[PDB]
């Protein structure tokens, strides 16, 4: 009842190269929802410290989970693949899961984006995420539902700032939404 | 069934000003002694469909009231219509209206009734800020308040306003979630 | 008997200690969701020195820890703010009549929220912030931040520090409710 | 050396047990005026089940008893809810360095006020009723019934019955002041 | 003497609203620990000598204040007149102002000032009801206060109030005892 | 100058809040017509009110400064300002000789009449303002100067100064504050 | 009434800090009519508390152990000290009779008073001192002894061992503390 | 009796500021040739009950004087009252005033009165504000160097922090001294 990565602190994603930062992703399927809980280290790399003095146009990121027709995770994906399973005990089943279909964000209520139809901002959900844990560094958390191409469904976070932030690890505190499940 | 909702379509299901003005999505899913409830809003006609509070200053905020009776049945004065409101079948309703559903009703001892003389605490309301147009800079705010209405057994009450001056803003938002407790 | 909740029984009465015996009421309902923990909470304080809060005649009064401390078997301990009488599985509106023996199903993940550490970086996944309002006005806000598992003494905790930046001018500290979720031991 | 006031020190600090050791403050003054005693009562609750009175979640909690033994010669004993440790004549603002023997003349008369006997009628002007208020508010009244001399297991005693009618929630139990007088022994 | 006392003649001896408006018969008697006091109110002139409440809403209460300096003397900033003020002579005062009276000062142990980071205890107030023209439908509150003011070292405040409607009701009272402890 | 009255800009205590000459009000009254321009600002020099501690008196939190005139607009000693002090200026000083005459400096009676059993009170005899202790902008004070309410006079200026926030070990003097009333005459 | 209740003076453990029989707890405790004259020291024998490392276990900084006597002044079995060689002195071991009556031992109820919920309690109950371990004059640690704070128990001693200092492979055992404290009867 | 004390319950007995601000907790037993002596104190009100040295900066010490005379009796002129000072009954005092106490009284050939003056007449402790091991004070006991009596001891209270709204109520301390007989 839950697909997740397993909440150690190493790296399971490319946000401007591999395994620069974990991200910890948990959904669990409370039957017509699902309950998710979501926080980002930022490891190494580009993304790893914004300074706004050094680098003022850097505001903000994106991470995109791309699922195909059974809900596995595909490898363009910014999280390997690796690294997302149904839970065992701390860690991850061994065989690679064949079905998540119950886990994907419902297509009729978060229909993929079509030329000529009305777009409404239903299939997004806000937050913030508080850098190194301090209450005066925030960060917006923008979660979309099955805005990508390329894929049967999908799961974007993109991150933002608007604050000139100098020197601050982008590591963050944790996060919890819902959306609706496809069946 | 343990989801309660409004099929998550488009087609209207709701009147704040005029009938059928808009579609409230909401998702109560029973997780035991906690509904996890989901909630957007679209308004497709009327007066609230286009903000501009520069010709109307004094638009600032409406209320979406759903009323319950004593079996967890939606009462007729909400501003969500009866046939709409079912347990979940597939993408849609079951086709046959809901007799019970006390399980996912607030519940009266964490959330009493109002009466008068007694000590009203805040714990019956839950806070959150929705998005017009899925921007970050038109927040609303959605205050969500349990067992206040009169004239029912249960109620869920969302009180929408905005401080800012919205001048030709679309109302229709992003999505929020919160739990409350269960009557049973 | 609901196994599947642990919580304070949601009437209205004292069972919490933040300066003085009895002096509030925390309500906590944890839901057990499979490997996620469903939390709802809210606080009302019932007497003593932080019932009123006037930041005019005591401006160094800006907030206050209520923690929860647990053993191996995820039993609470008698040095948590929150009175171990009060803490149990649910059974309809109240609780179990005979104390639980077992919750690290309820438990915050250790993996997730470690301990502190002798020479480790400490990151700020443990945290959750919210926001939660005295009265139910809009404009009076309080922060209300979790912290999961950095307590010492204790083989798990929650920590909830209550915050505020605003003077409040003899406002009662009763609030409304706030939910989150974390990611549970087993 | 105050040997015309009997009291219990006009301090805070618990001394009487309603449900559980030190739980309360009563603070009783009596001054002798030749035939009769005036007599000055509060109570302050400190903690435990009647700090914080909720008739919401416990409606049929509604009232309790502080009782005052003495010996045959007014020596207040250890049966009494109030403690021996600082009830004696007055020294200034506290008691005098030794324990009181005799205090017949700030006991209850018991021709006014007999005590119970094997089928004899009992008249009530052996009580006083008054009303004193939670938390110094007009609408929160409590009746204090003050009774002279029913208990057994001592030659005199004075007993006071708290009760109140209106269901009150979340209220603090500590009193304003009230004074009555009775008439004294010899 | 053993006596403190406001003459118990008719004379007009207080403010409340504007000058010599009433009179305040008030008594303290020292009983070694305790002080016996007996008082009551007569309004001679001014806002509050007819109530009317059909008329005047809000005219509900008044404040009559003794403040009392480190010597219990009368403080001219008291409502009560210190010409007023003395140890009994006769059915007269003293014709010396006297210069101590701290055995009639509420005890400070017993009622403290308000000190930072103390609880504030209701044992300082002490209730009663009073009947406006001596008819026992016509109760008013009177509530004594003790150590409560600033300016002062001692203080004893009474504040009346009432929350029947009176329409047109003079007032003047019957007369209430009370005792309080004392400081030495 | 006839067209200001004064206590010239010295720092020489001239009032009596709680002791005598334990603080220096700093009033200057210049007529403008129908007018008068007032200038005001505190120093507390000695006495109960120099240093403010709200944690050793937390109820101390106001006083009040009176100036009562006569039918002619003399103070009369019943002021808690001297009569020395308060005179026109001359030059950084004050006149020689009292003056005699001053209602165009009086606070207009049918603007803010004395108040009398059964007639209205209303608020138009009111201005408010803020000064801030030792120039700091997070340690206000409220005054509040009232007209024509004080009794056993003509007219009067009556100065409230209070405040809601604890000060620990705050010296009270003031900042400055400007308002008008409107003249007698 | 010159007695003596102890440990006996030899090393065998006798005392529970985090597992059975962890450590020598020797105490010593002779009635000086009105005061009990007191002696401690403490060896730890095995376990997670024998050798200090604050490098690797910093929070490793402190831990108690509680006596808890009936009212009768007999060792209670929840006690952190075991039962079989507390007693009266006997040559270097201990009466061969297991003691009854030892009220005049325990610490005074008048003097220390149980704490109870809604009374701020004294410090008057607790006496710190300093030892030493290793005997090296630059590794202290902190011993507090407080007099009747348990509960389950109608007198109680509790030793609470605590240091600020971050020791790096320190063996815990300690030099010697007299302290006295005033008895019951 | 073998011990001189004041009663240890909480009610005050002593002057350092004003009348009935503390309580001094003693109790002296006699051991032979040697006094063990255990103290602590409470301030219940006046000056010095809460310390606030940001406030009060001068503010760091003062002093509870016992004085003896030549029978060991209490003399008046002590900060303690004699009222409180007396052989232990259970536990209470004596309701009789003692005549002789000579034997719990400080040596004066080891402590001699001020009429070479060497440091063997004090011993040094620490006790601890509210039990916190972060908030000492220093404890100085003297022997026999007031004037005015025959035999006296000396508490002197001194700190070296600055302490904010700090309670003056202390742990305890025990000493001891040699008897005059």
């Amino acid at each position: 009842r839950t697909l997740w990565t397993t909440p150690d602190t190493s790296p399971n994603c490319k946000i401007d190269q591999d395994k620069d930062s974990k991200l910890t992703l948990v959904l669990t399927k409370c039957g017509s929802q699902i309950l998710a809980n979501v926080s980002l280290i930022v490891v190494a790399g580009k993304y790893k410290i914004i300074n706004n003095n050094t680098q003022p146009a850097l505001k903000g990121f994106t991470i995109k989970l791309l699922f195909d027709e059974n809900g596995v995770l595909m490898e363009s994906s910014n999280l390997g693949k690796s690294y997302w399973n149904f839970r065992n005990e701390n860690s991850i089943m061994s065989t690679a899961y064949e079905k998540a279909i119950g886990f994907m964000p419902n297509l009729v209520a978060y229909p993929k984006p079509t030329a000529g139809s009305k777009k409404y901002a239903r299939d997004i959900v806000y937050g913030n995420i508080y850098l190194g844990g301090k209450p005066d560094q925030p960060v917006t958390i923008k979660t979309t539902f099955n805005q990508e191409t390329g894929c049967e469904y999908s799961i974007t976070f993109d991150f933002s700032w608007a604050k000139t932030y100098v020197n601050v690890e982008f590591e963050t505190t944790s996060f919890t939404f819902s959306y609706i499940a496809q069946e």
